[PDB]
């Protein structure tokens, strides 16, 4: 296949990472994941804006204009002939001899991007998924979508070992986020979800679902709910670019309500579907 | 130069990292940094035991024995003819297509290790340094020396822009550790330092200093102290393999006592010298 390397589309083999790439040794980089539906990139601009925003938060300067970056992303989809799946891309501060502090502005940021054929998780969208409560041990800057993810892999892995799809993180017993997604809860026709602060990444799918909720005249309250209040909800689902709107029907062997995908979830999934290419 | 790559000492050029190297995308891996004093490695067994310990905490199985590793490290010191500097080595889970949960027991961990000429910070060890208080926003598993270091880089950089050497981290106004070192406080001939828990990395230099205190009949209290109490210490300093015992004589424009290196610090630095090759 083809991989985007800085400003070049090259063959995977030709691509190589240096042992002193700040993202390799420190996790000094940012990233994004864009979904493609039949050759069409879903909400690409939203994703491109956040890359630049996340890079700016750690004072990384991307050498290209959002336009040059958009074009490069499109060329990559064609060269790979990606139909339905996703585009992954990141930016690290660049390569320099090991040191914690920032290097000299001289260092060029390394950019890597590639594709993968991956269909929508239809079975999960229909029948729902299992989940587990895992304690939040991640760092305090989750608003930045960076490569500092060791906290997430340990959470996700615990979920997997129990046969769960996602792990729901909570700090001070208050639900925050999923290892790799945003958590929503529904009680009496009202949508609840933890507000946007340093505790959670302000997801793009998360924002679309709030627009969808506003469109179908459903009220939304960005109020934090506890893990006990979570098990008392009528419906519960998680969101992420790849997961879309995945229903959560059971947490730790405790069926949410009756253990069936709710009607409001369905309406949101039905409304969301209209925005997809 | 020569780079240790898995089980082969090869030239920097023959070594190549893959973009789906879990340590590159998730910071999924651990590391160590040993000091070499005139061809002789300092406390090398202690460091290798913490590498294997740190790997075990995230379920990484190093394919070689502690001997094969020791042997390899020694070859690397000779091939590079390293006199006085340090060795940096690390282990990642390996290369596998992008996914948060662990891959299969098939994937081999990628091992990297290389040297660097770096003298002793004589100036700092004699005249002391300036520091700055920075809030601890790191993940909750610092007991593991992992590659999830974005919190550390962001802290060091802040100290750096303020012309300070190190950043003294505090969580809930209680001093925990530096961006990349352990903190010690002295008040009335008694040695104070934060106890070993998930909040701090149990450093090797830290333990040496604690042994050096017992040997010189100095009382050690592993009681955490606040920032308000830190500013009231007779003496203050930080430790690490590369900073050894660096004395901090000022925190944010505020001198620690008279702004001179304390006598107890001098006695510890003197005793520490006896353990060096
Ligand atoms: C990437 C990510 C998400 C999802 O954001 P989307 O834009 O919906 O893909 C949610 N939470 C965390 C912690 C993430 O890293
Ligand atoms: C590596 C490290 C240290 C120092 O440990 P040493 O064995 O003395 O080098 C101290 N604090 C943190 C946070 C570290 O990561």
């Amino acid at each position: 296949g083809y991989t985007l390397w800085n400003d070049q589309i090259v063959k995977d083999e030709e691509v190589k990472i240096d042992k002193e790439d700040r993202g390799y040794q420190f996790g000094d980089g940012v990233y994004e994941v864009v979904k493609v539906y039949n050759g069409e990139m879903f909400t690409v601009n939203e994703h491109i804006d956040r890359l630049y925003a996340s890079a700016e938060k750690i004072r990384i300067t991307i050498p290209y204009t959002k336009d040059k970056f958009h074009q490069l992303l499109h060329e990559l989809v064609e060269k790979n002939e990606l139909n339905t799946g996703h585009i992954y891309f990141q930016v690290t501060r660049g390569t320099s001899p090991r040191a914690h502090q920032f290097p000299e502005n001289t260092v060029k940021p390394v950019i890597i991007g590639y594709t993968k054929e991956n269909p929508r998780p239809l079975e999960n969208l229909e029948k729902g998924v299992k989940a587990t409560f895992v304690e939040d041990i991640r760092w305090l800057r989750c608003d930045i979508k960076s490569l500092n993810l060791l906290g997430a892999v340990l959470a996700k892995q615990e979920a997997h070992e129990k046969g769960c799809y996602e792990a729901i993180l909570h700090r001070n017993n208050t639900v925050t986020k999923g290892s790799s997604s945003n958590v929503f809860g529904i009680k009496d026709g009202i949508l609840y979800t933890h507000p946007a602060n340093n505790m959670i990444l302000k997801g793009i799918t998360r924002d679309v679902v709030i627009a969808c909720a506003n469109e179908i005249n459903m009220p939304v309250k960005e109020i934090p709910f506890t893990t006990h209040e979570a098990l008392k909800m009528d419906e519960l689902f998680v969101t992420s670019t790849t997961s879309e709107i995945t229903p959560v029907i059971e947490i730790d062997g405790k069926l949410i309500r009756d253990g069936k995908v709710g009607e409001w979830t369905r309406k949101l999934q039905k409304q969301f579907e209209t925005k997809i290419p």
